[PDB]
């Protein structure tokens, strides 16, 4: 019975140190590992709960679950209801609950086959076309007591990529790893629980299909991988609430997974500019300064920032009458020039004023808007303005007072955006100024690896009150809830589509708000490690994503600052921001050659704007992924699988960067088909003509890689120093033809910033398409946006030989110039995106 092979051995002491004769005593095998792998595992008699009474519905299938013998737990649930819904032809979901009791829920043919074990219980899952198992929860016991849910399966691959977020490779190892979703205020590390916490998984199946699995949970959990393959959900409380998505591609995993907990909202199109920000712009002279010498040495800025310098005595909803005293017109000032502006806003509000002082504190206390402890009174922390409550964003009334405090705060100043920090939520002391009582929830019978051991560090206390539960529910949605609050207050205050920053995230947070991986070293190691982390937070619907270009903590060298700035050009959400201590990493602050590098990175970014916002009208309308791992485009090649340190732009754009120093080359995969150097296009081999293989590329400190797959066409704009001037400026078409001579692409046009624009037919999009030496617009809906775009030059990317003639409309054009080296036709025309136009070649 105990002659279980050591993969396959599922841990019977996950709560503690344990001795042979305990272990014995519990009912589980002891056999010492010869070198982690578990010393204490489940015989497969190991008791279960037994399947009774399965009955079948219009709903779908519903079944009690009886367990006969205890756990080691206290407060086994020994009579549970399992609801199996077979909702989509990809979208299976089953629910495992107490008949008896109300537990917490989060607020929020078919390609599978299921059947069932009888006992022990379990759930399994057949892909019907392979008959591959994707899921079977027969592989463990189902543990389900108060404060301990587990359930586990097989994976159908060593391939598992999710559960953000933690600082890993996108594919997760299977080597007895734990991972804690626990949302936690640290400067990324590996093997940490950090801001967010994101219980999906997507796994990969021989051959390249792939399935999702979203455990709809908010308590703080481990989730145990082991090399069998095989995984154990272990959470903390609420009910166990799965969904399958059976893809069969991984794009559509992402799709399927983002119809349950939303498509990414639109950002605005000046969102998609350049950012910049540090801790330490300590006036509004200096923050004037920072947009003058951008524009001086001709850096595009579409957005400035400030963090806490802006407040009075660290406040949110203040500003200071020293440095920030004309703060209203610097930002009336930015808005002139055709720049927004963004500011730091942290959760938790100034308790210690006197009565009266500090509306913010005083509205919310008479509205009852703040957590509340075990004696009703508000929760005091300790975070930059001293003493803190914090706002309870699930009562209805504290949202309310949030709409009111932003707009009160944008009458006086009209900013454009919300960077919400500290949402974790974090506290600089240990729970409260009061401490925390000696319950189970602050004390609870399985601990999850955290950081410091306790769910308390660095937050406040878990049996807190919140309006729907108490803190150890709803913790892990803390953040999200906030991001919730803040893109409703943005909607009311201004009427123009919301642009909110936030650290913490929970599924589904992408529905409303982007995020920054949070307090990253200026290190080569967390340049690299930005690159999976961008990819991770895409596949999980959270495509407004980037890194603090340059590096955050510490200061960053020349040479990091380029690479970092060459690669963070392509990060969705693009913001340089910086600690009070560090020296200075503005663009602007490096020597000449690093300036013009800067420069190009910029332009190239600019450039590509129409294209990275059609790639996010995707996201909003498909669920698609912006910045996606070549796995997601190419699954079929097992090749992709475990690169993560290149990206795509949507379908065709490659990026292969440069992510260490003294390097002046780069290795990167390229899928088979021909790949044209994006250095062709007017704004080293012109085309990589690749079987499936690794290509080294040239790469000197003044270059980053990027590829242009035959194919496809991508719109781009000429340039400007904001979004505001970039827009009026007229278009190009990069087009990159098959050896075949076809491509396509498509641009979405609207006003850049409105509300309901899809639901109000307010905008244009059109589809390019090239076939034997033609390029012609297809005009999908064209409105008064999109009217007016003017196209003044065409690309074309593998052209064999030099045309004798080019027409635009059946004129010869004034203008057109082609390489016989790199294969370009170079074309000059007067056309407009919103008409019909041929033009032609021969
Ligand atoms: C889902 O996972 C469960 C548990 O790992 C799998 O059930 C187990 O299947 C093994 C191998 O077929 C069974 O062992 C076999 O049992 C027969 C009858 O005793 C014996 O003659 C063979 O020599 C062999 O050892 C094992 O009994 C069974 N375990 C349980 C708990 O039922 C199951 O196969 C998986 N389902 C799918 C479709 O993969
Ligand atoms: C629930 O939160 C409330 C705050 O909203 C906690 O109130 C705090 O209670 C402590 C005593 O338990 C007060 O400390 C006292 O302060 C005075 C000076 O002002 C001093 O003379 C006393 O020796 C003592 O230190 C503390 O001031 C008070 N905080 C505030 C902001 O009033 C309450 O204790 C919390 N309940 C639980 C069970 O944790
Ligand atoms: C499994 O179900 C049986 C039968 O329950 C009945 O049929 C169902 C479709 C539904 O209409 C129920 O409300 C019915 O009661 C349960 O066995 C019965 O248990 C009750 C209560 O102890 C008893 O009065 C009956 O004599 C039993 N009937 C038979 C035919 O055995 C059984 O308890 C259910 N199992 C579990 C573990 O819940
Ligand atoms: C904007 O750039 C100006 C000009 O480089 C910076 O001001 C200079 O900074 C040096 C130190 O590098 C000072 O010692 C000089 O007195 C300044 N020169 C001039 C012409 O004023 C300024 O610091 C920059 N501001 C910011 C916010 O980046
Ligand atoms: C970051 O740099 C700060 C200032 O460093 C000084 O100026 C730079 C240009 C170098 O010449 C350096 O050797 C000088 O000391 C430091 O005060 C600060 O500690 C640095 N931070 C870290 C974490 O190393
Ligand atoms: O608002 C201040 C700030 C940095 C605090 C800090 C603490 C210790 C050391 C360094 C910085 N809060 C955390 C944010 O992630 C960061 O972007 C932001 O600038
Ligand atoms: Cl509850
Ligand atoms: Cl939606
Ligand atoms: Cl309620
Ligand atoms: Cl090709
Ligand atoms: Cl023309």
């Amino acid at each position: 019975q105990c002659d279980v092979p050591p993969n396959s051995r599922f841990d019977c002491a996950p709560d503690k140190a344990i001795t042979q004769e305990q272990c014995e005593a519990r009912g589980c095998c002891y056999i010492p590992a010869k070198q982690g792998q578990p010393w204490c595992f489940f015989p497969p008699s190991y008791p279960s709960y037994k399947l009774e009474n399965l009955s079948s519905s219009e709903m779908g299938y519903t079944a009690t679950l009886t367990r006969t013998t205890p756990t080691f737990f206290p407060k086994d649930i020994l009579t549970l209801r399992l609801d199996v819904m077979m909702e989509t032809e990809n979208r299976l979901h089953f629910t495992i609950k107490d008949p008896a009791n109300r537990r917490y829920e989060v607020p929020l043919s078919p390609l599978y086959s299921v059947e069932f074990s009888e006992e022990p219980f379990g759930v399994i899952v057949h892909r019907q076309l392979d008959g591959r198992v994707l899921l079977n929860t027969t592989v463990a016991p189902l543990f389900f007591a108060d404060q301990f849910l587990q359930l586990s399966t097989s994976l159908p691959s060593q391939y598992i990529t999710g559960l953000a977020e933690h600082l890993s490779p996108l594919m997760l190892s299977t080597s007895w790893t734990r991972i804690t979703l626990w949302n936690r205020d640290l400067a990324p590390t590996p093997g940490a629980n950090l801001y967010g916490s994101h219980p999906f998984y997507l796994a990969l199946e021989d051959g390249g299909s792939a399935h999702g699995v979203f455990l709809l949970n908010s308590n703080a959990m481990d989730v145990v991988l082991q090399p069998s393959p095989a995984l154990s959900w272990r959470s903390t409380g609420g009910i166990l609430d799965v969904y399958i998505f059976l893809g069969p591609e991984p794009k559509s995993v992402v799709q399927q997974y983002l119809d349950v907990v939303g498509y990414p909202f639109m950002p605005p199109y000046w969102g998609l500019g350049f950012h910049l920000c540090r801790w330490g712009y300590s006036s509004t002279a200096i923050t004037r300064q920072v947009v003058e010498n951008m524009t001086r040495a001709h850096f595009p800025l579409d957005v400035q920032w400030n963090d806490l310098d802006y407040m009075d005595s660290r406040r949110d909803f203040t500003f200071n009458k020293d440095g920030f005293r004309d703060f209203p017109a610097m930002v009336q000032e930015l808005h002139q020039g055709g720049r927004r502006y963004m500011m730091i806003v942290d959760p938790a509000i100034s308790s210690s004023g006197p009565a009266g002082s500090y509306r913010p504190y005083d509205e919310g206390l008479r509205r009852g808007v703040f957590i509340t402890n075990e004696t009703g009174q508000p929760l005091i922390g300790k975070v930059w303005p001293g003493s803190t409550a914090f706002p309870d964003f699930t009562n209805p009334t504290a949202l309310a007072w949030w709409e009111d405090m932003v707009a009160e705060f944008h009458d006086q100043v009209p900013f454009d955006g919300m960077w919400i920090d500290m949402n974790e939520p974090s506290n600089f002391i240990r729970g409260s100024e009061d401490g925390c009582p000696n319950n189970e929830l602050e004390n609870p019978p399985y601990v999850p690896g955290v950081v410091g051991g306790t769910l308390q560090a660095a937050t406040i206390c878990a049996s807190s009150h919140q309006f729907l539960s108490t803190h150890y529910n709803l913790h892990n949605l803390y953040g999200l809830t906030e991001a919730i609050a803040s893109h409703r207050a943005l909607v009311k205050a201004r009427g123009t589509r919301p642009f909110v920053i936030s650290r913490s995230t929970f599924a589904g947070h992408g529905r409303y708000a982007g995020h920054w991986t949070g307090d990253v070293w200026s290190s080569w190691e967390q340049l690299a490690s930005s690159v999976p982390e961008i990819l991770q937070f895409n596949l999980l619907g959270v495509p407004l994503v980037g890194a603090d270009v340059c590096g955050f903590l510490g200061n960053t060298s020349e040479e990091l600052c380029v690479r970092w700035t060459q690669l963070g050009a392509f990060y969705p959400f693009m913001r340089n921001h910086n600690s009070l201590l560090s020296l200075p990493q503005e663009p602007y602050s490096f020597s000449e050659p690093a300036q013009q590098a800067m420069r190009k990175a910029l332009t190239l970014r600019y450039a590509l704007l129409p294209h990275l916002y059609t790639l996010f009208h995707q996201a909003h309308v498909a669920g698609e992924t912006v910045a996606r791992p070549l796995f997601l485009e190419f699954p079929k090649d097992s090749s992709t699988w475990t690169v993560d340190h290149q990206l795509l732009w949507g379908e065709a754009l490659l990026i292969t960067p440069v992510l260490q120093a003294g390097k002046a080359e780069v290795t990167g995969y390229f899928p088979l088909g021909t790949w044209y150097d994006l250095q062709t296009v007017p704004i080293r081999e012109p085309a990589i003509h690749s079987e499936g293989q690794w290509v080294t590329l040239p790469a000197p400190l003044d270059t980053i890689n990027v590829h242009l797959r035959a194919g496809y066409i991508i719109p781009l704009q000429g340039p400007g120093l904001t979004t505001t001037e970039s827009r009026q400026q007229p278009m190009a078409l990069a087009v990159a033809l098959t050896k075949g001579g076809e491509a396509r692409g498509e641009l979405f046009w609207d006003d850049g910033e409105s509300l309901e624009v899809l639901e109000r037919g307010a905008y244009t999009q059109v589809i390019f398409l090239a076939r034997n030496n033609t390029i012609v617009n297809e005009l999908v809906r064209v409105t008064s946006e999109g009217a007016g775009l003017q196209l003044q030059k065409v690309t074309v990317l593998g052209v064999a030989t030099a045309p004798q003639q080019v027409l635009s409309n059946g004129v010869p054009v004034s203008n057109f110039t082609y390489s016989p080296d790199t294969k370009v036709l170079d074309i000059c025309v007067s056309l407009l995106m919103g008409e019909q136009f041929l033009v032609s070649w021969c």
